[PDB]
């Protein structure tokens, strides 16, 4: 379902962006484009060292949002473009979805994203 | 309250992005490094052509989180870092607030962010 255009968005580095429902209001946390691993069956790997919060908004609601994009690649009306991903989180502490993610020696688990959707949002 | 190498990093180009509370769940939407005007008073101003869904939700709750970060400027953990920022959000359609992004043609607003915390999470 991820388009062409968000896998050249992926080969240019960038601050990617998960908003969770916290108990207060949303959370926020990042990683980097370079970071992020993509799997077959529309799935989105991040490795993580700290999101211990968002691991809990994760566990009472395992709907996220992510947003990433680079100046680099033409957007539909001028430089630049960018994503807006709707899906479902989860935490893997082993098995290929971690081995995804294993050169990162600090990764205590890796968070695995399942889109519904890809957005180009610019 | 911004600290100086949040400036560092409003220097290099970049994906800010901003979560806001929806009525189930967070929503996203994002701007870049380069088209953020700071002004004093810990105000961070983002020039809104959409954000019809983020400003129905900052009518809900005026309580915003935004991320933003750069790969060129020295963090905690090597090359690159980032901020995590709160603050409460406002639309300015009128006054200095908007006539600080005015130049931009497209815009229908200013979203004005009043810091209250920065924290530099990379
Ligand atoms: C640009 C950037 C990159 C980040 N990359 C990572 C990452 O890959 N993994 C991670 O666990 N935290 C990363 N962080 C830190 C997280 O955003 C977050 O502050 C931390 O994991 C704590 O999460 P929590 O608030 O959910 O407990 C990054 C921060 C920034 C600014
Ligand atoms: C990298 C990037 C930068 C964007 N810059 C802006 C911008 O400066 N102002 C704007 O209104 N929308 C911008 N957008 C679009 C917003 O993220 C959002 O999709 C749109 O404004 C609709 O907002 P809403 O979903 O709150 O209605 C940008 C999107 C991307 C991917």
């Amino acid at each position: 379902m991820l388009p062409g255009t968000f896998f050249e968005v992926l080969k240019n580095e960038g601050v990617v962006a998960i908003a969770t429902q916290g108990e207060d209001g949303p959370h926020l946390v990042n990683t980097w484009n370079s970071y992020l691993k993509v799997l077959d069956g529309n799935r989105i790997v991040v490795p993580v060292g700290g999101m211990h919060k968002t691991e809990a908004n994760v566990a009472r609601d395992e709907r996220v949002l992510m947003t990433l994009g680079s100046r680099k690649v033409a957007g539909r009306n001028g430089p630049g473009t960018g994503f807006l991903i709707r899906g479902s989180a989860a935490f893997r502490t082993d098995g290929p979805e971690f081995e995804a993610i294993a050169r990162f020696k600090w990764a205590r688990a890796a968070l695995v994203i399942t889109v519904v959707s890809a957005e180009q949002t610019y």
